[PDB]
């Protein structure tokens, strides 16, 4: 057992070279303290934080850690407010489901990436860019600029302008970066669907690894399926959807080939490798919309798992700063320790500098 | 917890294989698995053979490379799939009860913890009274403790079926679990029939009422046809045949069985899967294994025994079996199964 | 037509089964029936001990009759359905031989007679070149005057399978058909891009290109982002199996194996379904039953053999085989299955 | 065989009117094929037009043993986009079903053992309970068709409220009596709602089944539901087009029972096919009216159920066009071993009222 | 109100049509002109004054959905096509619609909608025979006439020759020329995907029926999904649940419902805003007289289509006041309902009865 004794939450914004997050910790009688930060909810964060503490701690405290489908069964409740945005349970469920499972790992003495399956401790990370106005410097430099940073590849924005036109954007990353370089591209559920089939074929040659978020949100599941079958990229998506039942009816309807469900978002780990399972019998593989301080080993545990993605450190601060212990990139890959938990060594120096009330 | 050598001990009393896998570490995983009588050997040859070579020198705490790497046994296309889940199932059975003995944690807990007793029920009310009249059989199952029975039907016709239900539910009361099981044996008519003509006796569940070839369907409307939960997945080989009878609205309940079909690995994707469509899990028998499997669960139901004069196994090969308390089974903290086998009786038999 | 003698002669010299059904009348019923070895005497058994008794002193003209009794052999619980499916198959087949001799009718034109004349291909393109490099293999199919091949992969990857394909291309030019079978040795990633890379070699179809735990979909999926056919089938055990193959949109054609499944009258069934999907018929192996099965459908595509090196039955048991002619096989209209059966041969049992 | 000549015969006759046509396939062999199919009376003559001038040119000269073959050409004749596609279903029925009857007699096999031969005897209806009260009231019209032997009756609904069909329907109970077959068909009258709440009304008749219970736009998914939230079996399959069509109902839900009319959706040899499906979906066979082959491709099948006909006043076509038409015991009627149809036609009758 | 106090039908031999006009208690006469019904014209002018006449008559024409609701029983008759009933309703809907219109001093287009009141049209062409010339000079000659494109047939021949003669449409027309093709139920499956494949560079609009009838939605969903077209439907079909079928199964791209055929616009309207919900865009059989603001009204409308004046008389007779293409497009008026002025000597002339 891992009795819980208190949540403790550090609420805290940054600014861009604004982002923010909360830092919560799940202390236990035996002293380790499980901790991690996720999402990147700002103008809703005390709000989550105020779920957390008057609505998750009560059914945690005094409670055995270790039973996590026990607790996370009780914390679901709060999704079930018909009143606010179904978000905001799920982020405060799962930056509490996150701590607990930080804390059972280090009681457990077990990197989480093995807890959760082991099927590798390395894997590769790309960086999302690519943003119109060029806000990081021109496409041949923003992609050079990845590469010297190590990064395996990048997730490429699209969707705002013509299919030719990002195409033409497209073509430059590719010439720029050369072909040891992965390109996947993001649309952000910007195109109807026949512009997105029209850049589909017309990127064909450039070996784009997915083609995420095609289409308009509102009939996204059958209009990104014909993406993916009248197009010529593997379809990604999941991170706009509530739960693992969603993304079982992403994967039932056809429409994806990868699934890149965000657990910060929606619940937590526990939630997270439940949609893991299911993409199991799918032969769906699993993506991650970013949050690469749990994503690394969510997705290193399964045999399916692809790619994680973090941002330049120019447009994120935390993955850059908020752990003082990242592994180095090599040849595009990130290898994790064997460090308990989720083993990362938060820099309290910066949380101090830029936590707030 | 590097795997050093893979040990299997058949044998004969209902019959079953002693898997064990021990490590580098003092830790041994050991289970018991299965009842392949005519392809016990046949299976234990796959075990040896196919995948002794992709453990030999692992590490057991990485179980998804590892179960990876040995799903290949389930690709041969000339021969009954079956032989290549079972050997699976029975080294990915033992290779958890390792870590959970590695890692000092109950494969309940381990698997979820969702609770640590459940009730447990008796497959019984066989065609023939082997076990005595009904009335008979009910009262010996509320003397061993058990919560309730899964009585055996599919081979009259419905009110047939329909009497003899009733009889269970006379003679055994109210607080008694029943569910009935017909194995596959009704065409959906005579299923609906039936399902509608016990709709007062407050049956637990149907399991498989209909015939194999187009169950999924045809139990989806003995579903919604009839009056009583439909539960399945006992036949299906995989995770996706039990995600194809939950897509298609055919079951309540689904008790997919682990020792047939991959192992706890398999079988949890299976749970997980069940969560997305609210349906709950039971597990077809295998007590050493599925009270874990169901307890650890939020959706999980209720574990299944057979009647000791039907199953030595289960009765006289665990030393440290629960007493039965009011028909709920209590799990310990002990790491892994926790199981303590009797080995006076394995030398016995094998 | 009274059923009065159910007799088999179990074989090996490649093991199969010779199944007869003698009547009332001076009429045999007879045919071999599946590639079963290892559970040869078992399925020999079932027809005996369950299938005989529902047979015998029955009407053997009352097709659907016998079927629908003989088919609780597929009921059993404790035991691998095939066996019970590969037994229903034997009598099946043999009863319908004995239906089109009283009838004096052919099998292909008492099953719908569509035509009498189907392209004729060579199972092969085995791994390890068991016969010879890829273009010897494919001369010497082409030597038989056999109309294309069917040709193994799914061990290898995208680029070194599809190597081995544009081999065979090459070696057998453009009027020659060419599938390829992968045996559900593939993940859906890599059938989709091997499919992708033959494009241009005008494959006929991919049979069977995924993983069997969900094969439906996968396939589905590699038939929609890959460019070639998909086909499959044998691996299921009912018209049910196949229905739900063609409902999820997985094939392009269904080679239901009759011999596997309970015989011509679930086959039969199983072409019907798929006259309402639009998908074509095909079948796996099997030759001295498809040749008829399948000419006699309207979607009816190619029978299949093994090199005689491979398969001695279908080159020896019948002393009659209509010889090739361009590729295609002519049935005769001699009644029933028509096969004149070498009795020295038999002996090898 | 080869078929030598197309001969029809359309007809018209009163009833206490009803049209059908006779179809007749002459073979260089000694045999005429021969059936009337059908019912229409307004496309008869366009029906009798495309059966001469697009079917026969398809069939003179060719091997009428050779099925699958001939159905295949003759079945572009329901491809005409410009014209209702019954007329070409209808036109294809009337020969597919005439050249079956000439292929049984060249093989000297009666059609129920030759399509499949499960069984020579099924239990035989009657289409009655229309409204009005035209063949007199509820008990005495039941009475009547039990006096004819009549096993039961395909009762007509879909034109009250739930509560006053439910009445009608428990009358009909009350005067039969248990020992008899109630089917009720509403001929896509009901909304949903009214239809469901007629099915639990009569959940302790015992209902056969509830034939096409809702209106045609939605009725896969519709009766689907009337068939889950009822208490009644559901069929339907006479309003679509091909076994396709009975196959999507199949796959949504909808029915218990396909009663696809062979008549006018292609003939036997399509009939068949949906049949084969029907297995694969565990789903029973049965055939709207036209007894003359109905009897015989029910028969034939495993899953078949029960075959049906009017009263005499209704339709005189099957009282009338044959002569040895077996008699009724017990409410079944048992075919024959005479091959092909087996059915001898009433020549008398058939140049009293050919048209 | 706007009490309807009589129904009248004119129909006409010149192709034949039925022109309605709905007579109500104001000033107004709602008229229209729908459907090419030949052989069953007269059957369904019967219907429309036995069936729809006296659900009509002394009633509120604008409470539309009351009484398309009761019209709609002429669907149920289980004893003729149901295609008669369909037209019927179709020719009193429009014209009840055209009515409406000018009560409330709308044009169509804007008041179903009005997304936009300009739009390309095309003509149905490329006839087997060359009724109308060359593959060439046919394409030549649409482009004299100032139309958008063509709508090419085919699904007579092979693959490879029915490509050759798209093949040859695209070489003389050019690239801005907008190009369909229809082979109207003629191909079986693997054939409309090889004719797909072949034309993937002629930059082809969109393929209208490519499969054989019985199993058209899911035979034309794979023609879809293995080939490099977009696939166009919904003509066949008898009503927005038929379209909406064809829509979930994933069969096309385009939905061509005919309102002449299944109900009227209030019923192609229902089918429009079912296919929003599916991402598919509307587009619509002939009868350019309805279908430029039905289409135009629509944010997911597509283009209009007519006929050469050669095989056409009525679009290019009928009304005296069409609007002259111009760059491919033809712009609406704003003039209220329908907006169209017959030409009654024509009318006169090949009126019948
Ligand atoms: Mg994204
Ligand atoms: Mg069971
Ligand atoms: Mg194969
Ligand atoms: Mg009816
Ligand atoms: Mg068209």
């Amino acid at each position: 057992g891992l009795t819980i004794t208190r949540i403790e939450t550090i609420p805290m914004v940054a600014p861009l070279a604004h982002r923010a997050t909360i830092v919560t910790r799940v202390h236990t009688d035996a002293g380790i303290i499980g901790e991690a930060y996720t999402g990147d909810e700002h103008e809703t964060m005390f709000d989550i934080d105020r779920i957390i503490h008057e609505e998750l701690a009560p059914t945690l405290i005094g409670q055995d850690a270790m039973a996590i489908e026990r607790l996370w069964d009780s914390g679901y409740k709060v999704t079930f407010d018909i009143l606010r945005d179904r978000r905001l349970g799920l982020v405060a469920l799962a930056a509490v489901n996150t701590a607990i499972w930080d804390a059972v790992g280090k009681a457990l003495k077990m990197p989480l990436w093995k807890l959760w399956g082991g099927y590798r401790n390395e894997l590769p990370m790309i960086a999302i860019g690519g943003y119109y106005g060029e806000p990081l410097g021109s496409i041949a430099d923003e992609m050079h600029n990845y590469q010297e940073l190590g990064l395996a590849g990048v997730k490429f924005k699209v969707g705002g302008l013509s299919a030719a036109e990002d195409a033409a954007r497209i073509t430059a990353a590719r010439e720029a970066a050369g072909d040891d370089f992965i390109i996947c591209i993001d649309a952000n559920q910007g195109y109807k669907p026949a512009v997105a089939v029209d850049l589909s074929r017309r990127i064909a040659d450039l070996n784009i690894r997915w083609f995420e978020e095609p289409v308009e949100w509102h009939n996204d599941k059958r209009s990104m399926r014909d993406v993916r079958y009248q197009g010529s990229v593997p379809v990604c998506a999941g991170q706009t959807e509530f739960s693992a039942s969603g993304c079982r009816d992403l994967m039932e309807t056809g429409a994806i080939d990868v699934c890149n469900f965000d657990s910060s978002w929606s619940g937590g780990p526990t939630a997270w490798l439940r949609t893991a399972a299911i993409a199991t019998s799918y032969d769906v593989q699993m993506g991650h919309h970013e949050e690469p301080q749990v994503s690394t080993h969510l997705l290193a545990s399964q045999p399916h798992g692809t790619i994680a993605e973090c941002f330049h450190p120019d447009r994120d601060p935390f993955w850059w700063n908020m752990i003082t212990n990242r592994p180095k990139l090599n040849n595009g890959t990130l290898t994790l320790s064997d460090r308990p938990g989720l083993g990362w060594d938060l820099n309290w120096d910066y949380i101090d500098q830029y936590r707030v009330s």
